[PDB]
């Protein structure tokens, strides 16, 4: 499954909040992608991520593909929100 958000936090996905993404997207079996602009990455991966340069502004979608898909998905959302990275 997957979901779209929208990142407000003024720096953007650097190093920090990128490995806050990665240790929750970790703890589940899925595959855990986030997409942005067109390009594909692991989020079970900080360099991936950071590779990015996602800033403040974007839109990403998050997909999960496994046994704990939607479980995945929830987690990260609220990652996301809890953190003001995104929503």
């Amino acid at each position: 499954a997957q979901k779209t958000f929208k990142v407000t936090a003024d720096s953007g996905i650097h190093a920090r909040p990128a490995t806050v993404l990665v240790q929750t997207a970790s703890k589940y079996d899925a595959d855990v992608n986030l997409e942005y602009n067109g390009k594909t990455v692991n989020l079970k991966s900080i360099m991936g991520v950071v590779s990015l340069g996602i800033a403040k502004g974007a839109e990403i979608t998050i997909s999960a593909s496994g046994a704990d898909e939607n479980d995945a998905l929830n987690a990260l959302e609220e990652t996301m929100k809890c953190e003001g990275l995104g929503e």
